[PDB]
């Protein structure tokens, strides 16, 4: 397919996908100056303005590679986060009000 309107696509399901994070606890990196620990366990620290970053640098091609992004900002956040927190549960509504948002895309890119 053409590039131009899959970068569109991706531009406003990401905006979509930042919607549904309404406290912003996913649209910068995790400030690890505040959590110093939070490297010992997470391999790649992921966010929705690195994300940004990465569509704008050309670096997602393929759908996948952007939902591999999106999905590590869930992943990490459940793993570094206790099940009883706010952050963990956040992490869960993100998931799934996310995930409809990528599906409805991906039937509009698989479409183009
Ligand atoms: C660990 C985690 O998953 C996180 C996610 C998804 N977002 C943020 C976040 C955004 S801003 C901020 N501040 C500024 C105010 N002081 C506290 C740290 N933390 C975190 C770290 C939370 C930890 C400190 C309990």
């Amino acid at each position: 397919m053409q590039l131009t309107p899959f970068l569109i696509l991706l531009r406003k399901t990401l905006e979509q996908l930042q919607e549904k994070d309404t406290g912003n606890i996913f649209s910068e990196p995790v400030p690890l100056s505040e959590v110093p620990d939070y490297l010992d366990h997470i391999k790649k620290p992921m966010d929705f303005f690195t994300m940004k970053q990465n569509l704008e640098a050309y670096r997602y091609l393929n759908f996948d590679d952007f939902e591999e992004d999106f999905n590590l900002i869930v992943s990490n956040c459940l793993k570094y986060n206790a099940k009883d927190t706010i952050f963990y549960r956040a992490a869960v509504r993100l998931r799934e009000q996310g995930g409809a948002v990528l599906r409805q895309a991906r039937r509009q890119a698989e479409k183009m």
